[PDB]
């Protein structure tokens, strides 16, 4: 391949090429308007077309990193708007691309995307290509680590909605509950992918491989070790490329893997039939979200190879990577009822037991009971899910969220109120999605979603560290994160936050808000109560938050709303300090 840009343009096609180039530049240049990005994509596409025609032509032989970085570094007002990226532009490759990746702005703090059914249908009918382009741009610049090919698929779902609802007489009623649905899927898809890039960033490639082996083995328990290894190998390279901004290489390798899985469908899973008779982007997405295959009847007993065999210490010392790899593969297949992080905890415990037993006088008598060391690792998560799902089913999403906000504020009262509310709210919505499932599917649903919310929190903590306890849980071990976070207790060294009257002061503006923005104001007050009175019992806090809810409802239903807030507000504040003693 003489011209790498021609190669990728030839393989991907103009439509997807333009999309992936837009995403690539949007994820870095988050402040630059859409119009300006379009002009940048047009110039890049023109260069690809020229190179596709004559591969010996000017600068066509240069690397994709060279061409990308050179182009990024020609953008108007770079030093002023993107001072960090501007410093990278001094450097040669591969140092320059490495600098770009380091200084990629994680949370840009742009306004929330509000659907405009009338204006967006108009823009869509006017020019749909540009309308889809704008969607890629808006999502890419808000989620800088979003997988290029996956975002193209979400753009198709976005398109499908707007083709279906714009013809309809009523638009708002048609689009909002679909665009609300699409926004959740974007948040989850973005979160899953941020965990993969975070895992690479924080724990390296060996951790991503072990996670993938565990997950694919659960999804494809029919597949043999050599098949899982092949998929994990190819998928890791895909994940590495997409996470490191190599969208063109990534889109191509992802398409190839999807083509391989579907060609070898019969020996991988019987659930891939639906996925494999679909178009390109829909196929890849379907495989990624595919239901776990039925357990094979012929899954082998593991006690013989991993507990009873007299030469395991020999197998461990000599054939280590294969032996531990085979264990993780085999143990994962037979436990779709376990979370990925639980399976990696069990693997780490298997290894640790072999280290100990194989250093001592009679190893076989020692490691014979290795499987029984897993029992505690399975019960701790199973109990917390049973316990939290009982609470959720009793009190509902709102009070469950409030329960979690109190729990975490007490664990980490140094963390900002918005973050505490966001995390407690998110893990509340986990209760809503997961607790209503069959009891066996709860733990994986819960602890896998917990991994997404904890990764979120750990990314915010990189931006603004507040707690050494949090830094340790976030950086020490991927497998041990949730346990480490669960282990945290109320820091007895913490100084109760100085009481600001203004903090618990409410006005009539609260009454016009939708129900969830109302909740957030009160949930923000709950966090502030725990911050001022952290030794207050969970029951004391439930009482006071009740008084705040009663007060808001009373004054929002008043003749003079502002006179009610102004009169009753200070009284509620004063009595609450005494109630939380
Ligand atoms: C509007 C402009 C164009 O089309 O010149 C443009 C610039 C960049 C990306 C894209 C796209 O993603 C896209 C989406 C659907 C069809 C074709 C392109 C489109
Ligand atoms: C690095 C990244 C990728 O490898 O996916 C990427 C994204 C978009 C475009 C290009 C280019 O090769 C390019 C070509 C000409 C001008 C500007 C960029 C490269
Ligand atoms: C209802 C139940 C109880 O009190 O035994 C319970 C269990 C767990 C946590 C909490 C809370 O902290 C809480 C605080 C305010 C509102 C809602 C829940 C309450
Ligand atoms: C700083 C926020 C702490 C969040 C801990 C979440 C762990 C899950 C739990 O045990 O509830």
């Amino acid at each position: 391949h003489k011209s790498e840009i021609a190669h990728r343009f030839n393989d991907l096609g103009e439509k997807h090429f333009k999309g992936l180039v837009l995403v690539a530049f949007s994820q870095y240049l988050q402040q630059c308007p859409f119009e300006d990005h379009v002009k940048l994509v047009n110039e890049v596409t023109e260069f690809a077309k020229k190179c596709a025609a004559d591969e010996s032509a000017e600068n066509c032989d240069k690397s994709l990193h060279t061409l990308f970085g050179d182009k990024l570094c020609t953008v108007a007002t770079l030093r002023a708007t993107y001072g960090e990226l501007a410093d990278c532009c001094e450097k040669q490759e591969p140092e320059r691309n490495e600098c770009f990746l380091t200084h990629k702005d994680d949370h840009p703090n742009l306004p929330k995307l509000k659907p405009e059914p009338d204006a967006q249908c108009a823009a869509f009918q006017e020019d749909p290509d540009k309308f889809l382009g704008k969607y890629l741009y808006e999502v890419a610049r808000r989620h800088p680590y979003f997988y290029g090919p996956e975002l193209l698929f979400h753009a198709e779902e976005y398109k499908a909605d707007f083709t279906e609802c714009c013809p309809a007489d009523d638009k708002l009623a048609c689009l909002i509950p679909k665009l609300d649905a699409l926004k959740e899927r974007i948040l989850l898809s973005s979160a899953k992918e941020r965990l993969k890039c975070s895992s690479f960033q924080n724990f390296g490639e060996r951790a991503v491989k072990a996670w993938s082996v565990a997950r694919l083995s659960q999804k494809f328990p029919k597949a043999d070790f050599a098949e899982v290894s092949k998929i994990v190998t190819d998928l890791t390279k895909v994940h590495k490329e997409c996470c490191h901004g190599d969208l063109l290489e990534c889109a191509d390798d992802r398409a190839d893997l999807a083509k391989y899985i579907c060609e070898h469908q019969d020996s991988i899973s019987g659930k891939l039939k639906a996925c494999c008779d679909k178009p390109l982007l829909q196929k890849s997405h379907c495989i990624a979200e595919v239901k776990e295959d039925d357990l094979p009847s012929d899954l082998p007993a593991l006690a013989a190879d991993f507990a009873e065999d007299k030469e395991i210490c020999k197998h461990y010392k000599d054939a280590k990577d294969v032996f531990l790899g085979t264990f993780l593969y085999e143990y994962s297949r037979r436990h779709p009822d376990y979370s990925v992080s639980l399976l990696l905890r069990i693997a780490k415990t298997y290894e640790a037991t072999l280290e100990k037993c194989c250093a001592e006088a009679d190893p076989p008598a020692c490691y014979r009971t290795v499987f029984d060391q897993f029992t505690p690792l399975v019960e701790e998560p199973k109990s917390l899910v049973k316990k939290n799902c009982d609470l959720f089913e009793e009190v509902g999403e709102y009070d469950f969220q409030n329960a979690l906000i109190v729990r975490y504020t007490k664990k980490a009262p140094q963390v900002s109120t918005p973050t505490l509310v966001e995390i407690g709210r998110t893990l509340g919505k986990v209760g809503s999605r997961c607790c209503k499932l069959p009891e066996s599917e709860r733990l994986p649903c819960s602890e896998n979603h917990l991994a997404l919310a904890l990764n979120r929190l750990c990314v915010l903590h990189e931006k603004t560290p507040v707690s050494e306890k949090i830094t340790k849980c976030c950086t020490d071990s991927l497998a041990e994160r949730r346990p480490c976070f669960s282990a945290l207790e109320l820091d007895e060294g913490y100084v109760p936050k100085e009481f600001k009257a203004e903090t618990f002061t409410f006005h009539a503006d609260i009454c016009t808000l939708p129900e969830d923005e109302k909740q957030i104001k009160k949930q923000s007050a709950l966090a502030e109560l725990v911050k001022h009175k952290p030794k207050a019992t969970k029951e004391q806090l439930k009482t006071v938050l009740g008084n705040f809810s009663a007060f808001v409802a009373k004054c929002c239903g008043a003749e003079d709303k502002e006179a009610c807030f102004a009169e009753e507000g200070p009284k509620l504040v004063a009595s609450s300090q005494l109630a939380l003693a």
